């Protein structure tokens, strides 16, 4: 692949979550403990099903989006769902590829699977176009790609991500006591390929436990920092 085969990809990949993840019309599949933390699906024409976890965290979305952006190689330091994170090449644009390894969901049914990735991070506007400054939100979008070098491992399924993100938007509240404080709508969109015959009811149940189990590690990650005097 020309990197501008990878760039494309990434470029189309972005704007594709951003699409996607902003689409009306959403179908509840799992409430979470802290309220108003879902997970919802829905149908999108060549992708099929799609999951988006909502919630809000704790801490100034551009705080996260540069630890995703930045750290991507730290993430199994404070996140034990994923195993290992290495970063293959960076190819511009905030466009990069990265080896992936995730474990098992708490269930059974997602087994441990790795993953080539290509990921474009950027601020967006309201109208999903690339800004310098002053965002609407923040976007780490993924896609699975081929890259030689990093074939599939017969000790382990090769997973296949269609089109995700992570897509952060700024917010500013008043505390109980009174304080403002930096905030963070956090929105994360899923759509694997997982193969065989399991059931679809059966598949969103355990999509839905992976996407809120991973926002556990998330919020005790904040709650660190913030103890740190780090945000």
């Amino acid at each position: 692949m020309s990197i501008d085969e990878y760039k494309s990809q990434a470029n189309e990949s972005m704007a594709n979550a951003w699409r996607i993840i902003t689409l009306p019309n959403w179908t509840v599949e799992k409430r979470g403990t802290v309220r108003g933390d879902v997970v919802e699906s829905r149908k999108v024409e060549g992708f099929g099903k799609v999951y988006r976890f909502t919630g809000v965290v704790n801490c100034p979305a551009r705080f996260l989006y540069e630890e995703f952006k930045n750290n991507l190689t730290k993430l199994p330091e404070w996140n034990p769902t994923i195993l290992k994170c290495e970063i293959i090449k960076e190819i511009g644009d905030g466009v990069d590829l990265s080896y992936q390894v995730t474990a098992g969901g708490g269930r059974g049914i997602i087994t441990p699977r790795d993953f080539v990735i290509l990921r474009r991070t950027a601020l967006l506007s309201r109208e999903g176009r690339v800004v310098d400054d002053n965002p609407h939100g923040y976007i780490s979008s993924g896609v699975s790609v081929q890259v030689p070098g990093y074939p599939p491992l017969k000790e382990m399924v090769r997973g296949h991500n269609k089109v995700g993100c992570f897509y952060l938007q700024p917010r500013t509240v008043q505390t109980p006591g009174g304080k403002i404080e930096d905030q963070a709508l956090f929105q994360w969109l899923m759509c694997c390929d997982l193969k065989g015959k399991i059931p679809q009811f059966v598949l969103d149940v355990a999509f839905a436990t992976v996407m809120l189990d991973y926002i556990v590690h998330v919020r005790k990650f904040v709650a660190e920092a913030k103890a740190r005097a780090e945000i």
